[PDB]
């Protein structure tokens, strides 16, 4: 009853019924989102106030799913899910030191070894005829690049390595999703987040007895995990951000590979632009150079554009303290606020034609969209991965575009599935050919 006097009603997904709501209600619009009643506000003016400022924090009832599932501590307070600024604030300074600019130039090597061997297995298919699921094979990547270059560990998933570690992402990942909106799913679900956690154990106690010996070990991510937890009293803060990482790390990227895959396959003109642009920025080089990232700007954009329409991680919460008045509406004090860059990529009001795929938007002539976009998020709790993941998929999809063609398969559908994070609903079934064929 405290709601409701605020505006809303008495391949698909929520987020789309939130799309329809907030193009009939307003900017402000009364919704009901794991479990809890949220508002939803959709104003660039509001974006701006309450992300762009210290004073809103993380709504931590929304976090739930990711700190526990059903009674087994998952990301507990690492990165993501801490929502107490002072706890967040001190390990986000010190992590913040493993995505230096230094530091990200430096995983370039691994970013174009693991880019390569993808198209290497992909190669060998490109016979027009055999089905591969793009999405599988692009998160198999993420996931060895991830685990790579945070952690110095080698999945190996690209070769079918790791199956067991592959199940237990997938079935934790609908644990979350179930969590939020029996008894085999229970025990499977809760296997899978403790073998997770265990997996962290293991590679902690690698880590530490490298240290030991003296061997070598190049500072990483998980460097500063370790930094981050100096004198704690356990290590289930460090348990935390591993999982944290482990997971933040490959999954949205791999979705971002995906749908961009999925939309390119049928906007051939496109294709040939990113083809010419891959052509003469880097030839026949089998590596990119850092310093080529910033050439492939038709790229950028088209990566941009993927964001805009498929954002894999559709946007945040703020707890909202006290009574406001947010765009004429009187919202309660003690109120999730709920921002999505989903649905304001895709109403009318922020970008012309919303529903067609233009790289031309973030042309650098064009007009830079102001607090209606934000896939990355904004605002101090904006995505510590943000270079690290434009970076590795810039590798990953100009190497693909240099050596390789994809038809998908006719059948294979455009919408998308929310499972945790947005995804395609299909595997993104291709046909391969070499370029040139
Ligand atoms: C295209 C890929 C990616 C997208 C779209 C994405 C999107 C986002 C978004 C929207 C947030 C804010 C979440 C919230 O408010 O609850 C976020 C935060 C975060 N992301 Fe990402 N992300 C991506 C890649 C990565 C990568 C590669 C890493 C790690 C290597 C990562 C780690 C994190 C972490 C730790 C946070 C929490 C940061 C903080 O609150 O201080 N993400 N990301
Ligand atoms: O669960 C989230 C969330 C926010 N960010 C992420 C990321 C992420 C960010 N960067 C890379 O990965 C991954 C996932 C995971 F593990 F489920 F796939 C969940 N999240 N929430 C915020 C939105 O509102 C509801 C609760």
């Amino acid at each position: 009853s405290r709601y409701e006097h605020i505006p809303g009603p008495p391949g698909r997904v929520l987020q789309d019924v939130f799309l329809d709501w907030a193009k009939k209600y307003g900017p402000v619009v009364r919704v009901n989102v794991f479990h809890k009643t949220s508002v939803i506000v959709t104003s660039p003016e509001s974006v701006k106030k309450f992300l762009m400022s210290t004073k809103y924090n993380k709504d931590s009832k929304m976090y739930r799913a990711l700190q526990t599932v059903f009674g087994e501590r998952l990301f507990g307070q690492g990165l993501v899910s801490e929502c107490n600024y002072e706890r967040w604030h001190k390990q986000r300074r010190v992590i913040d030191l493993a995505f230096s600019r230094s530091s990200l130039v430096s995983l370039m090597e691994t970013f174009n070894e693991k880019a390569e061997q993808l198209v290497e297995i992909l190669e060998a298919k490109a016979d027009g005829q055999t089905p591969v699921s793009m999405q599988d094979m692009l998160t198999y990547t993420a996931m060895d690049i991830l685990a790579k270059a945070a952690f110095g560990m080698e999945t190996s998933m690209l070769l079918g390595a790791q199956k067991p570690l592959s199940q237990a992402v997938k079935l934790m990942l609908e644990g979350i999703t179930a969590s939020r909106n029996k008894r085999k799913q229970l025990r499977e679900v809760r296997e899978s987040i403790r073998f997770l956690r265990q997996v962290g154990r293991d590679w902690v106690q690698r880590r530490r007895e490298a240290l030991k010996r003296g061997e070598e070990v190049p500072a990483d991510i998980l460097t500063q995990i370790l930094k981050a937890e100096e004198g704690a009293q356990d290590d289930e803060g460090l348990l935390d951000n591993f999982v944290t990482f482990f997971i933040a790390g490959h999954e949205t990227s791999a979705n971002h590979l995906a749908f961009t895959v999925m939309e390119l396959s049928r906007q051939p003109e496109i294709v040939a632009r990113l083809q010419a642009e891959v052509d003469e920025v880097i030839g026949s080089k089998r590596y990119l150079d850092f310093e080529d990232l910033g050439r492939l700007q038709y790229l950028s954009q088209v990566l941009k554009e993927s964001l805009r329409l498929y954002p894999p991680a559709w946007g945040t919460f703020r707890l909202l303290e006290e009574e406001t008045l947010i765009d004429g509406v009187r919202v309660p004090g003690n109120t999730p606020l709920l921002f999505s860059t989903y649905v304001m990529g895709r109403m009318d009001t922020y970008f012309e034609d919303p529903l067609t795929f233009n790289p031309d938007r973030f042309g650098p002539g064009a007009p830079k969209p102001r607090f209606t976009y934000f896939p990355f998020s904004l605002g101090h709790r904006s995505c510590i991965g943000q270079q690290f993941a434009q970076m590795e998929v810039k590798v990953v999809m100009a190497k693909l575009l240099q050596r390789l063609e994809f038809r998908l398969v006719p059948g294979q559908r455009f919408g998308l599935q929310e499972q945790a994070t947005l995804k395609p609903l299909d595997p993104v079934l291709c046909t391969l050919r070499p370029r040139g064929w």
